[PDB]
Protein backbone atom coordinates (compact mmCIF):
# COMPACT_ATOMS: atom_id res chain seq x y z
CA UNK A 1 0.00 0.00 0.00
CA UNK A 2 2.63 2.39 0.93
CA UNK A 3 6.08 2.58 -1.17
CA UNK A 4 9.14 2.23 1.08
CA UNK A 5 10.09 4.94 0.66
CA UNK A 6 7.26 7.14 1.18
CA UNK A 7 6.80 5.22 4.53
CA UNK A 8 10.21 6.58 5.34
CA UNK A 9 9.41 10.18 4.39
CA UNK A 10 5.90 10.05 6.32
CA UNK A 11 7.38 8.07 9.67
CA UNK A 12 11.00 10.63 9.68
CA UNK A 13 10.94 13.75 7.69
CA UNK A 14 9.72 17.20 9.32
CA UNK A 15 11.29 19.77 7.14
CA UNK A 16 8.88 22.49 7.82
CA UNK A 17 10.34 23.50 11.34
CA UNK A 18 14.28 23.77 12.06
CA UNK A 19 13.93 21.97 15.10
CA UNK A 20 11.21 20.59 17.80
CA UNK A 21 10.08 24.07 19.67
CA UNK A 22 8.44 22.34 22.76
CA UNK A 23 7.43 19.25 24.79
CA UNK A 24 4.75 18.59 23.03
CA UNK A 25 6.09 18.37 19.26
CA UNK A 26 6.94 14.75 19.51
CA UNK A 27 2.90 14.01 21.06
CA UNK A 28 1.45 15.70 18.21
CA UNK A 29 3.72 14.60 15.16
CA UNK A 30 3.54 10.86 16.61
CA UNK A 31 -0.37 11.33 15.78
CA UNK A 32 -0.38 13.33 12.77
CA UNK A 33 1.79 11.14 10.98
CA UNK A 34 -0.38 8.22 11.81
CA UNK A 35 2.29 6.61 14.24
CA UNK A 36 -0.09 6.05 16.95
CA UNK A 37 -3.40 4.66 14.75
CA UNK A 38 -3.10 1.08 16.07
CA UNK A 39 -0.69 1.11 18.62
CA UNK A 40 2.00 3.37 20.14
CA UNK A 41 5.13 3.10 18.01
CA UNK A 42 7.67 3.32 20.82
CA UNK A 43 10.57 5.03 19.51
CA UNK A 44 10.79 7.20 16.22
CA UNK A 45 13.07 10.08 15.08
CA UNK A 46 12.01 13.17 12.83
CA UNK A 47 14.48 15.07 10.57
CA UNK A 48 14.58 18.36 10.26
CA UNK A 49 16.72 19.03 7.15
CA UNK A 50 14.97 19.27 3.61
CA UNK A 51 14.27 16.13 1.46
CA UNK A 52 17.22 16.39 -0.72
CA UNK A 53 20.02 16.68 2.02
CA UNK A 54 18.59 13.49 3.63
CA UNK A 55 18.60 11.72 0.26
CA UNK A 56 21.93 12.88 -0.40
CA UNK A 57 23.29 10.55 2.88
CA UNK A 58 22.77 7.49 0.16
CA UNK A 59 25.57 8.76 -1.20
CA UNK A 60 27.68 9.54 1.88
CA UNK A 61 29.57 7.01 4.04
CA UNK A 62 28.64 3.86 3.66
CA UNK A 63 28.89 1.68 6.94
CA UNK A 64 27.18 -1.52 8.45
CA UNK A 65 23.96 -1.33 9.48
CA UNK A 66 22.73 -2.81 13.32
CA UNK A 67 21.55 -5.96 11.45
CA UNK A 68 24.62 -6.21 9.54
CA UNK A 69 23.71 -5.47 6.02
CA UNK A 70 25.87 -2.66 4.40
CA UNK A 71 23.22 -0.38 2.64
CA UNK A 72 23.58 1.72 5.51
CA UNK A 73 24.77 5.23 4.93
CA UNK A 74 26.41 7.77 7.64
CA UNK A 75 25.75 11.98 6.82
CA UNK A 76 29.13 13.40 6.79
CA UNK A 77 27.37 16.38 8.69
CA UNK A 78 25.35 16.89 11.64
CA UNK A 79 21.84 16.92 11.20
CA UNK A 80 18.70 18.75 13.47
CA UNK A 81 16.68 15.66 14.94
CA UNK A 82 14.16 14.98 16.88
CA UNK A 83 13.99 11.96 19.23
CA UNK A 84 10.48 10.48 19.97
CA UNK A 85 10.26 8.04 22.89
CA UNK A 86 7.46 6.65 24.48
CA UNK A 87 7.57 7.38 28.34
CA UNK A 88 7.08 4.86 30.88
CA UNK A 89 3.69 5.62 31.42
CA UNK A 90 2.08 5.73 27.83
CA UNK A 91 -0.73 3.79 27.19
CA UNK A 92 -2.93 2.85 24.02
CA UNK A 93 -4.62 4.49 22.73
CA UNK A 94 -3.41 7.73 25.04
CA UNK A 95 0.26 7.61 23.64
CA UNK A 96 2.47 9.78 25.46
CA UNK A 97 6.29 10.94 23.94
CA UNK A 98 9.36 12.46 25.58
CA UNK A 99 10.53 14.98 23.11
CA UNK A 100 14.49 15.24 22.54
CA UNK A 101 16.00 17.34 20.18
CA UNK A 102 19.47 16.99 18.96
CA UNK A 103 22.05 17.92 16.27
CA UNK A 104 23.78 14.68 15.47
CA UNK A 105 24.82 12.39 12.36
CA UNK A 106 22.00 10.36 10.93
CA UNK A 107 22.22 6.14 9.35
CA UNK A 108 19.83 5.16 7.09
CA UNK A 109 19.43 2.21 4.85
CA UNK A 110 19.23 2.96 1.13
CA UNK A 111 17.45 0.85 -1.79
CA UNK A 112 16.00 1.31 -4.95
CA UNK A 113 16.54 3.22 -8.36
CA UNK A 114 16.52 6.36 -7.22
CA UNK A 115 18.15 4.72 -4.34
CA UNK A 116 16.66 6.54 -1.39
CA UNK A 117 16.21 6.29 2.28
CA UNK A 118 14.15 3.43 3.31
CA UNK A 119 15.05 2.96 6.92
CA UNK A 120 15.94 5.03 9.50
CA UNK A 121 19.16 2.93 11.53
CA UNK A 122 20.61 5.01 14.36
CA UNK A 123 22.03 8.79 14.79
CA UNK A 124 25.46 9.46 16.07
Amino acid sequence: KETAAAKFERQHMDSSTSAASSSNYCNQMMKSRNLTKDRCKPVNTFVHESLADVQAVCSQKNVACKNGQTNCYQSYSTMSITDCRETGSSKYPNCAYKTTQANKHIIVACEGNPYVPVHFDASV
